[PDB]
């Protein structure tokens, strides 16, 4: 029979929140994502008869590992350990902040929260009520059925009772890495890296790619070569991905699927054998494409584009939609696009793998669980590791000789560079790169620095502000 392959390929990324100087983690989002995603996004591999892709970068691999080797200092986490008796009054503002941020979200719909956060003053067990459903909100699935019977309480917690969560979520930390080698080795999944602190690397190679898709845009001068700390992230990612299972990576997955002709040629040379790129870059390099084929990058490197609509479904609309209908939505494109094709076709399907499921019902569980068994029991339907992906014969394969370079957010560098706020940090980052003397300045070479500069004021952009700046001085010492 005709099947569609489905490739199911997750970014799991955090930037390095931990300040060079005091060695203090400024944001808690590791620890957040790592109880709620980085562990139990790969576990349903566990208890579904499908296939799941993950990439990791080694940033992320390195705050993980701190947390679990318990030298991670994070403030805001230690204020929650923290008896509320001790808890300063600047610390419990930054708990009433940080509730006041989620209280949006569906993960944080509890009865007693909408108590607390309405009450003029708090006292110690109300403070104790704050700590541990702030700790409770970000229960991931798996320690959702083993502290059942606690998130049913709601309520009146104790401090031991808080400790017990802090004890249940470094058990599953500490387990997080094992379980990617587990899927890896057990041939549930395919497991890929990026370059190190996840940066921009057709800007590093030529800054000139920027106007590839956006002609007119005025960037700052770039006095400096970054061309030799491009091969820095991918070498030092490659071996980041060896200590961790034991064999280099070849599949790698560019940051924001930012790619270019001399971006591919440099992946090409440190061995990577495929990656993946947003299908706005396939329209803006090949005539008329179709993303649900295997593309030959001029016979080097195979690459793979995503299906941007099928990815922006679950990463930003399915998360207003009920299981049941998210999931008929999704099958019935892949069954149009199982006819639309006289060829087998494959569908990617790329995005971030922790950034949506708070805005989902009980953590998009629900969506999650419908999905992955609704596609064990469609035969029509296969899903394939990246590997297995790479040596199907069944799916067409073209060669390009091309691309446009852009990432996936509208095909262009726009969201990192192009006006005076995002260009003042370049400015910053090649002035420092001209006075860089260790390896900090790779750091401030991630994507994220420059992603919340302008915008607008958002949340945490003075802590971002404080990371950039704090990396950027002491690259330079
Ligand atoms: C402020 C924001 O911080 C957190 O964000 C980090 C994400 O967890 C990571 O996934 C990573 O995102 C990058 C992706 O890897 C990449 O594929 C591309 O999408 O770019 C992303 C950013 O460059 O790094 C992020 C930090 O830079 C945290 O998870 C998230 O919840 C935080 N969001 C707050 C701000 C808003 C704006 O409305 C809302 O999401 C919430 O109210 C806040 O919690």
């Amino acid at each position: 029979m005709k099947k569609l392959f489905l490739v199911f390929w997750w970014h799991m990324h955090q930037p390095l929140y931990r300040e060079p100087y005091t060695g203090e983690y400024l944001l808690p989002w590791t620890f957040f994502h790592a109880v709620k995603d980085y562990y139990d996004m790969p576990a349903y591999l566990k208890d579904f008869e499908i296939k799941l892709n993950f990439n990791l970068t080694p940033v992320l691999i390195d705050q993980i590992q701190e947390y679990a080797q318990g030298k991670a200092k994070d403030v805001f986490l230690e204020a929650i350990r923290k008896d509320p008796d001790d808890l300063e009054k600047e610390e419990v503002e930054k708990l009433i902040e940080f509730t006041k941020l989620n209280y949006e979200k569906p993960i944080y719909r509890f009865e007693r929260i909408r108590e607390l956060m309405n009450k003029e003053k708090l006292n110690r067990e109300e403070l104790l009520d704050l700590q541990t459903l702030n700790l409770l909100a970000w229960c991931g699935r798996t320690l959702r059925k083993d502290l059942k019977d606690l998130l049913n309480k709601g309520r009146n917690y104790t401090q031991e009772e808080k400790e017990y969560v802090l004890n249940k979520y470094f058990e599953i930390i500490k387990k997080t890495l094992s379980i990617y080698r587990e899927i890896k080795e057990e041939g549930k999944g395919s497991v890929s890296t990026s370059p190190y602190y996840h940066p921009l690397i057709p800007i590093l190679l030529n800054p000139n790619c920027v106007y590839e898709t956006t002609p007119n845009v005025k960037i700052p001068d770039f006095a400096v070569s970054f061309r030799e700390d491009a091969s820095k992230h991918v070498e030092l990612a490659k071996e980041k991905y060896f200590e961790i299972f034991g064999e280099h990576p070849v599949y790698m997955w560019p940051p924001e699927a930012s790619v270019s002709n001399e971006a591919l040629e440099l992946y090409y040379e440190k061995g990577i054998n495929m990656l993946a790129t947003d299908e706005v870059i396939l329209k803006n390099s090949v005539e008329r494409a179709s993303p649900y084929l295997r593309y030959y990058f001029r016979e080097l490197i195979s690459v793979f584009f995503r299906d941007k609509t099928l990815s922006d479904l679950i990463g930003f609309s399915y998360h207003a939609w009920n299981a049941e209908d998210a999931v008929r939505d999704f099958i019935g494109r892949l069954k149009k696009i199982h006819e639309s094709v006289d060829f087998q076709p494959v569908v990617f399907v790329v995005l971030d793998g922790e950034n949506c499921w708070e805005y989902y019902e009980e953590n998009g569980i629900p969506f999650l669980e419908k999905l992955y068994s609704t596609l064990e029991k469609e035969e029509w339907i296969e899903t394939l590791t990246l590997e297995e992906a790479m040596r199907k014969e069944d799916v067409k394969t073209e060669v390009i000789e091309s691309v446009k370079a852009g990432t996936w957010f509208d095909g262009n560098f726009l969201k990192w560079i192009g006006n005076k706020e995002k260009n003042e940090y370049w400015k910053i980052l090649i002035e420092a790169k001209k006075k860089a003397k260790n390896d900090y300045i790779l750091v401030a070479e991630g994507s994220d620095w420059f992603w919340w500069q302008g915008e607008e004021k958002a949340p945490f952009v003075e802590v971002f502000d404080k990371l950039f700046r704090s990396f950027v001085r002491r690259a330079q010492e």
